[PDB]
């Protein structure tokens, strides 16, 4: 497959190789704050990252993934809309060429400059590959980024990017604490959806935090020096690696907060 975010292989083309692109539970979506309803059935959300073990950072040609040891329950998400335990496998971001776009979810049609996705898989299915085949297989914690003050906890990521400029490059990335990327409040919206990149599988419980984090212009400008291309190939800046909002269809977005 040769999908991407270019002039000829972008999101509008994905359906040809991945027909589920036009499915009933595709992500991302626009979150209409005046239709989303507070849900008192939601249990407390628990983000348990104290024992997180990051390992490596990889430029995969469509974003970079910070990868974790998910061989045991070291960093998990539980509670909220979730039943059981979801293990952190990786995080990554989506960002724009300019600050006025970049996020995948939108809030009353507002686009943020970027969006962070912490991806977790349901341990009841044993491994990630099995989990993506199930409607309750993944939980993705989505966090909006706006440009303002620097995010201190992000700078260790920013500073390694020069070492993974091109597709296929990776670097050791141990001892990174994902708690440093959270906002103050864990208020969220939740709905059932999908992966936002091919294969677009409809396996995700989305938990999208209401409070954005702030990063500095200098930090985002470093993300925009990454490359989609491999070493020595014509330079294609890694920008605008976001899928636009997809139809909500029958779905309901629930708020954790009154
Ligand atoms: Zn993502």
């Amino acid at each position: 497959h040769h999908w991407g975010y270019g002039k000829h292989n972008g999101p509008e083309h994905w359906h040809k190789d991945f027909p589920i692109a036009k499915g009933e539970r595709q992500s991302p979506v626009d979150i209409d704050t005046h239709t989303a309803k507070y849900d008192p059935s939601l249990k407390p959300l628990s983000v348990s990252y104290d024992q997180a073990t990051s390992l490596r950072i990889l430029n995969n040609g469509h974003a970079f993934n910070v990868e974790f040891d998910d061989s045991q329950d070291k960093a998990v998400l539980k509670g909220g809309p979730l039943d059981g335990t979801y293990r952190l496998i990786q995080f990554h971001f989506h960002w724009g060429s300019l600050d006025g776009q970049g996020s995948e979810h939108t809030v009353d049609k507002k686009k943020y400059a970027a969006e962070l996705h912490l991806v977790h898989w349901n341990t009841k299915y044993g491994d990630f590959g099995k989990a993506v085949q199930q409607p309750d297989g993944l939980a993705v914690l989505g966090i909006f980024l706006k440009v303002g003050s620097a995010k201190p906890g992000l700078q260790k990521v920013v500073d390694v990017l020069d070492s993974i400029k091109t597709k296929g490059k990776s670097a050791d990335f141990t001892n990174f604490d994902p708690r440093g990327l959270l906002p103050e409040s864990l208020d969220y919206w939740t709905y059932p959806g999908s992966l936002t990149t091919p294969p677009l599988l409809e396996c995700v419980t989305w938990i999208v935090l209401k409070e954005p984090i702030s990063v500095s212009s200098e930090q985002v400008l470093k993300f925009r020096k990454l490359n989609f291309n491999g070493e020595g190939e014509p330079e294609e800046l890694m920008v605008d690696n976001w899928r636009p909002a997809q139809p909500l269809k029958n779905r309901q977005i629930k708020a954790s907060f009154k």
